């Protein structure tokens, strides 16, 4: 069983024994005293703890392999001239096939971000959006897969004009620095400081203007929990054994701060909201659809459309106003600025740090 071109075979079918490829495995950084953490690799008790969660890591690995195969495919065809809707639908069709989508047990972890230019995150087109990808666009492809709610959050930036090359390099270096710095017992603030230092060491020139690259200070890496993209720890307290993090950085030629802008596409149930009885029929129906199809995973309007829902906007506003669902509008820096992103998911296993979403690409 080999993968097709275009990819269509589920990752599950490529690996008969149910054992999926490990990501990049790394020794933890030396502790603050200077002594190595390499003892974790060979510790019999850490090995036992690690093995006790093998099922879980194996789920992340399956999801990461889908992510690698999907994004390699995307990079082969994404071109100016395509509509943003076309791009998102072609990506998502492939992701559903490779993840072997099955209700809440396997599927897409959150909508395909394809944020453009000064917009850094949380843009995906709604129905009727006529936006076309341009030669000069800088596009952040941020998409997620999951198996049993074990989420891969992983993202890269697409460009066609070499003028952004050094901006991309800066952000990639900053993200890799964050990944290198991460570790059990490492303070979240120290990971953030390392990211900032690296990113600010780059100066770039774009259309005759020079900039020192700025990290976006209100767009942070975060812990990841089961069915919970943001589990409550942010990378601006310590990282702990067994936690999972998205290490991400955003570089900007703008102010280095984002604000809500444009039409909202992304929504997600508040993880901490329980059962709320609703009588209003369209609102009740929409909540049921959300509970059945997404649970606490993020969704977008296009995903409601594809389920055959219509006339739901007022119902969706009602759920937002009730605090049951939260809106996540696009987050953008100033007009005319450029933003770039790279992101990986890392597992803080008892024995080592695994960049589970690492590929040959980034
Ligand atoms: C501090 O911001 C938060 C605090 C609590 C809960 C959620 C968020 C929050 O911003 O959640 C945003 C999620 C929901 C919509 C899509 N989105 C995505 C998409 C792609 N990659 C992502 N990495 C992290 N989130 N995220
Ligand atoms: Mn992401
Ligand atoms: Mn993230």
């Amino acid at each position: 069983k080999v993968q097709t071109d275009p990819p269509s075979v589920p990752i599950c079918d490529l690996y008969p024994n149910g054992v999926f490829p490990k990501g990049q495995e790394c020794e933890y950084p030396p502790t603050q005293d200077g002594r190595t953490a390499a003892w974790r690799t060979t510790s019999e008790e850490k090995k036992a703890l690690d093995q006790a969660s093998e099922e879980i890591w194996n789920d992340f690995r399956e999801a990461a392999e889908a992510h690698r195969q999907v994004r390699k495919y995307v990079m082969s065809w994404i071109k100016p001239g395509m509509t943003m809707i076309e791009i998102c639908e072609k990506l998502e069709d492939c992701s559903r096939k490779l993840i072997k989508e099955n209700g809440l047990n396997a599927g897409l972890a959150f909508p395909t971000g394809c944020s453009l230019n000064n917009c850094a995150a949380h843009y995906t087109p709604n129905a009727g959006d006529t936006t076309v990808l341009q030669y000069d666009d800088i596009c952040k492809i941020d998409f997620g897969t999951h198996i049993s709610g074990r989420i891969i959050d992983c993202a890269f930036t697409v460009t066609f004009n070499p003028k952004y090359d050094t901006l991309l390099k800066a952000v990639k270096d900053a993200t890799n620095t964050g990944i290198k710095c991460a570790g059990i017992d490492v303070r979240l603030c120290d990971v953030g400081e390392a990211i900032q230092e690296v990113m600010e060491s780059y100066e770039v020139e774009i259309d005759g203007k020079t900039y020192q690259v700025k990290p976006i200070r209100n767009l942070n890496g975060h812990s990841i929990g089961q069915y919970r993209i943001h589990a409550g720890k942010t990378v601006p307290t310590r990282m702990e054994e067994g936690e999972v993090y998205a290490i991400e950085t955003f570089g900007s030629t703008g102010k280095g701060v984002v604000h809500d802008d444009m039409e909202c596409s992304h929504y997600m149930k508040n993880f901490d909201v329980g059962h709320v009885p609703i009588r209003l029929p369209r609102t009740k129906h929409l909540l049921n659809v959300i509970n059945e199809n997404f649970g606490t995973l993020a969704f977008c309007r296009r995903w409601l459309d594809r389920l055959g829902e219509s006339k739901y906007l007022m119902a969706l506003k009602n759920l937002c106003d009730l605090g049951i669902v939260d809106p996540y509008p696009p987050l953008c820096d100033i007009k005319g600025s450029y933003t770039a992103q790279f992101e990986h998911t890392i597992l803080l296993r008892p024995t080592c740090k695994e960049v589970v979403s690492r590929g040959d690409d980034y």
